[PDB]
């Protein structure tokens, strides 16, 4: 079932989400299902549970190919100090984008919805997607990470590199 | 004549605008006319020439009542250090607003379009309008001034005080 995505300004995006405690359950599998379906309908590459007003450490993401992934209780570790700049947008902030520095290299861990452990090293766009989605679990959106406000604007208008 | 307002992302918002050198001219009077008309059609309280892609130190503003004012070659001086927070939006960033600290007290100077000198002390919302419009003359938009990103979001969604 497609869920409503809440937009920046909604307090439910600003919460720190608790862990998932229902790995392998039918209730989680359905919620994950709905999230992939919601992500797909909005043409997203990532979506976090709080963007559909569900307060849980859960995100889906994927589609350079990033693997289709559902991830509960994510925890992330930079693998280096190299930052890298890249374009980011967000379905809760429709029509806009900005350039955001993210770690180029991370490891992330947590659990697939059937409860199997997940751990991967990630780089570049894959890395950036997971960091962005992780931010939501923590009440954080990308504008608070912009350093060059010249690169922030509407998508159909922007012309920076 | 109503002009197109350009949106955040357009480089023409990021320029430092040169002075007006045509006070008392028919070309300025028409441009000022168009700006009041453009401001009115968009339900703005302020609009700066670069928001209609005209690169000049010129702004209109007004409607607590703020007097309807056209102002070329604005220069501003805080009258104190008291900052004050207030809600701001911007016609080049439609649908959004944020809380922004501005000086509570300013003096501003420059010229009415007929070339008569203008100087006023200003406080509160009047002050804030002029500071906001002044920012555009200098390539600056309000997001780069947000300190609490919790208060930044879509207007129809937001619920902070
Ligand atoms: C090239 C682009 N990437 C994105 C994007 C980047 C990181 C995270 C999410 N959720 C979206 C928007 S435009
Ligand atoms: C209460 C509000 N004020 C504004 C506003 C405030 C300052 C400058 C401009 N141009 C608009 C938007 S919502």
């Amino acid at each position: 079932m497609i869920r409503d995505i809440i937009r920046m300004g909604d307090k439910r995006l600003l919460r720190v989400a608790p862990q998932v405690t229902n790995l392998g359950s039918a209730e989680l599998h359905a919620l994950v299902s709905d999230m992939f379906e919601t992500m797909g309908a909005a043409h997203g590459v990532g979506l976090a549970a709080p963007q559909i007003a569900v307060d849980l450490q859960l995100m889906v993401f994927g589609f350079p190919a990033v693997p289709l992934t559902a991830l509960a209780n994510a925890q992330i570790e930079p693998l280096s100090d190299e930052m890298e700049n890249g374009w980011e947008g967000c379905l809760s902030i429709p029509g806009l984008r900005a350039v955001i520095p993210r770690y180029r290299y991370i490891r992330y861990r947590g659990f697939a919805p059937d409860g199997s452990p997940i751990e991967r090293e990630a780089e570049g766009f894959h890395a950036r997607v997971v960091q962005h989605e992780y931010d939501h679990l923590v009440g954080r959106l990308y504008p608070s990470r912009i350093e060059n406000f010249d690169t922030f604007g509407f998508d159909d208008v922007l012309s920076y590199d």
